[PDB]
């Protein structure tokens, strides 16, 4: 009798069995990986929409101001010694002169009245380099809203009137006007900044989600290949029994 060929293929086909129950499970567990990362991708790429527009409209909000900044700077430093000179021997200052220092003193902090003490603060062999390396985060909303109060809102506070008095008080003038604007736009700018930020990291982690799942999804189907491969193999040298068992009949009756 052919009692053997019958437990020997009771067990190939349980493992056999068995082997796909650990397949599948790992099929599905991909298939289940497979649409997170869908998933993720578009989740992605509506954040990247928000991020991309937002980018560009601190650029046009900061492309308006910037210009006229960088260009005051270099009106400011790129000034004659001796139109430094008229200013400092000013021992009755004109009103506009009075009136431009008085600004630069207010955004540089050290805001006076009087031009005794003005004029001490006018040059210290540091008045021009401090005025132009300065940076407009640092005046305040309170300082911001008094200097177009109190300045920039009188008549007689401008570059033609101002540059009429004096050369040198003419150049810093415009810079007084150009970082002040730039001191209103980054009312704007700093939530646009710092939203952003929120937006920028979520979205770094958020490929990193993505870059973890996609590898997930690939070792599975790594380990999905062998046990293909392995079943494969199974049933493959296993029908060879049901060749051998024809044959062998076939010659018994035969």
């Amino acid at each position: 009798d052919l009692r053997i060929k019958s437990q020997e293929l009771e067990v190939k086909n349980a493992a056999a069995n068995d082997k796909l129950k650990k397949m599948v499970k790992d099929q599905q567990e991909a298939e289940k990986k497979k649409v997170m990362s869908q998933e993720i991708q578009e989740q992605l790429h509506k954040q990247q929409e928000v991020i991309a527009d937002k980018q560009m409209s601190v650029k046009e909000d900061l492309d308006k101001v910037e210009p006229a900044v960088i260009e005051a700077q270099n009106a400011v430093k790129s000034i004659k010694k001796q139109h430094l000179v008229e200013v400092r021997s000013m021992a009755n200052p004109p009103a506009a002169v009075k009136l431009a220092l008085e600004s630069i003193c207010l955004l540089l902090g050290e805001s006076t009245t009087d031009w005794k003490q003005i004029r001490s603060i006018i040059m210290r062999e540091n008045f021009i380099p401090t005025i132009v390396n300065f940076s407009a985060e640092e005046i305040s909303d309170a300082i911001r809203e008094k200097m177009k109060k109190n300045y920039m809102s009188n008549p007689s506070y401008n570059y033609e009137i101002v540059n009429r008095a004096s050369l040198a008080c003419g150049p810093m003038v415009k810079w007084a006007i150009a970082q002040l604007n730039y001191a209103d736009m980054l009312k704007r700018v700093e939530p646009l900044r710092n939203e952003l930020q929120k937006l920028e990291d979520d979205a770094k982690d958020n490929q990193q989600k993505a870059n973890e799942v996609e590898q997930m999804i690939r070792d599975l189907e790594a380990s999905i290949a062998r046990y293909k491969e392995e079943y494969a193999v199974l049933i493959s040298e296993a029908q060879a029994i049901k060749a051998d068992l024809a044959a062998v009949e076939a010659k018994v009756n035969r």
